[PDB]
């Protein structure tokens, strides 16, 4: 049985935040990962073609969870 953790992906916080057709878009990709987005830069993501209206939004969440938690 698992124990309490059983797949660690973006899709999960997509899933939370209400995100849909982006989560499809980067488990498509096969980039989709919680402690590289923690690295990867607005920088990164607008490189891999992720538009302003989305790409801002993601990063937001991600930096913001990391902030108000521990």
């Amino acid at each position: 049985g698992p124990l309490g953790s059983t797949d660690c992906s973006i899709v999960s916080f997509f899933a939370r935040l209400g995100c849909s057709s982006c989560l499809d878009y980067f488990t498509t990709q096969g980039l989709t990962t919680i402690y590289q987005i923690e690295h990867y830069s607005m920088d990164d993501l607008a490189s891999l073609k992720i538009p302003e209206q989305f790409r801002h939004a993601i990063w937001k969440g991600i930096l913001d969870h990391r902030q108000l938690h521990d």
